[PDB]
């Protein structure tokens, strides 16, 4: 039951991020009493330069990603891993269909935004890391700094 979220935006310039990149399959069988926060993007997180390792993106809760986010006959767990880490909004110019449905059910907003608009968001948050992005479901807008960009959920 999403309604409105404001949080630190995270610029992930990766395209075709599949569900095995979001949550590698080994994590589905590794004992954990909290959730999958430590498996989220675990393959990329070993590199200190990876965006989520950078402060303040580490505490981010709005993910701004490249095209085709969550391709790969999803697992509910990919959405759940994003949420466990703290994300409540993911922005992309196109989502995997099954990921999309899972995101809605779980309360993760999958906001579809035109690629040129995604670019605007990337630049803003790269230029001022820590910049908050706000998603408003009722009005269907993403706002950040002095920009107000339209999104769809279908």
């Amino acid at each position: 039951a999403f309604h409105t979220h404001s949080g630190i935006g995270v610029p992930l310039r990766r395209s075709n991020v599949d569900t095995d990149q979001i949550i590698p399959a080994v994590f589905l069988k590794r004992v954990t009493r909290t959730g999958f926060e430590d498996g989220l993007f675990a393959g990329w997180r070993s590199d200190p330069a990876f965006v989520l390792n950078l402060s303040p993106f580490d505490r981010g809760s709005v993910l701004v990603a490249g095209p085709d986010f969550g391709t790969g006959s999803s697992r509910e767990h990919a959405v759940w891993a994003l949420m466990d880490y703290g994300f409540r909004v993911v922005i992309s110019s196109r989502f995997g269909d099954i990921f999309r449905g899972n995101a809605g059910k779980a309360g993760l907003l999958a906001a579809e935004v035109a690629q040129d608009d995604v670019e605007i968001l990337w630049k803003l948050i790269e230029q001022s890391p820590g910049l908050e992005i706000t998603a408003n479901l009722q009005d269907r807008i993403i706002t950040a700094a002095t920009v107000v960009l339209p999104f769809k959920i279908d």
